[PDB]
């Protein structure tokens, strides 16, 4: 009992994204007040936690294009 | 008793997009107020928390396309 | 008792889009008030929690088109 | 007793659109109120929760177009 | 007893719409006041909730065409 | 023709009050929106304009007993 | 022809007040919205004016007692 | 013609006030918004103008009485 | 014709306060925003303008009494 | 024709004011934002003008008792 397995996927997309011009922004904001309390902290794990944050981002790329692909092969018996 | 198996699949998507000018905005936030109270805390696993924040995010971008692909094979005895 | 299996699907498909001009644009929020409270907290497993936030958001991108596509094949005995 | 099983399918959709001009949007939110009080919290699976909130959000894309599809094919003996 | 199976669908839908000029639009929302109290909270299957909640929204895409397409084969003995 | 004239008021006037116990007071109020428009403003004289306004007050005297008196005599020939 | 006046007011008034215990006092005001627009503005005068405005007041003595009073007296021939 | 004039008042008032234990008092103010627009701006005279504030005081005196009087007389011939 | 004239005004008033313990007073004001236009600017009197504020106060003393008189004699021919 | 006038005001007034304990206040503002815009400025007067400020002011006294006193005469002919 032979077992032949092929795999030859293809791929040929593309992305792409044309502007002309681009700015003229502005950003302004006017402070903030936060407070928090806590008596106990115990993570044992992949754990991400993030406590009491005040943030400002300004994220302007010129591009801003994402391509994600994953392959998985699992053989057992 | 054999086994043959094929796996071809084959793709030739594309995604674009145009634009000419882009800009002249304005975001302006005024203030706030947060206040929390916790005693006790415990993740033991993949947890992704997030307590007491206060934001601001101003995300532009000149493109801004998304391509998401998965391929999975599994094979049992 | 010999089994055979083809997999070979085709895509072609295509996302655009066009825009000439794009912009005037205020967003102006004034301010609020928030206030939580809780005494236990446990999580174990995959959890993505958010307690007390206040958050402004502006997201604006030229282009803004998401394409998803998932394959999956299972083989038992 | 064999077994011959081919899946060809074939996609040629096209998802397009077209806008001249876009703008001239205010956006002006005047502030809020919120409590909330709590005693147990316990979450062990794949949870989504978000407690007390305020939000605002301006969403202006450019495109905005979406397409979603899914394949999937099982075998059993 | 052999078993022969074929699946060749075929697709050449369009989606498109156009739209010449776009915008003037106006939001403004006047505060607002929210409450809520309780005591036991517990969740373990694939739980979407949400607590005490005050959102403004305001979404408006240039495109907004939306296409969702599903294949699935199963095969029992 | 000579003229007589006597002026000789008597006030023993009491205001007085008691309190025992005083506070537990709360006061929470939520946003407001407000717009006026207006082209021409010319005032001579005592004038008290008020335009365009958003107040909240909280006035919680101990005491607060007012009392006002006036007197005035006028001769003439 | 002589003239004779005599202005001889008595006064003894008393203004009193009592207080235990005076506190535990909340006030939490929530953001707002304000906006106005005029063209011309001319005054001469006595004039108290206030235009567009945003207050929060908490006056919370612990007396708390006024009196006022005006004497005045004319001589004309 | 001679004029007699005599102008005695007797003033013997008293203002008092008593308060035993004070405090406990919390001021949050979350933000706010305030925009105006004029053009032309003319005062000649004894003005008190006051344009586009954003007010908060907290007046929390332990005393807090106030006494007024004014005399005045006037001869004329 | 002769004239006399006689001014002879007694006042023994008193303004007194009592107060045991003051204090444990909070005072948190979360931002703002103020935005102000204008071109033409001309004062010539006893002006008291002010314009574009953001102000926070506190004002706690442990006396507060006040006390206004005035006097005024008038002589005409 | 020969004038006699006798100006003798008296005043025993007191002021007075006790306190026993006096302390533990917090003070905390957030920060703001503030933006002015002007073309022409003339003031020729006894004028008081104040533009663009942000201010934060802790006024504590000990005391705090204010009297304010004025006496004029005037004769013409």
């Amino acid at each position: 009992g032979s077992v032949q397995i092929v795999y030859k996927p293809v791929d040929l997309s593309k992305v792409t994204s044309k502007c002309g011009s681009l700015g003229n922004i502005h950003h302004k904001p006017g402070g903030g007040q936060v407070e928090v309390k806590s008596e106990k902290l115990d993570f044992k794990d992949r754990v991400q936690s993030k406590i009491g944050s005040l943030d400002n981002i300004t994220h302007v790329p010129g591009g801003g294009n994402k391509k994600i692909e994953t392959h998985k092969l699992t053989f057992r018996e």
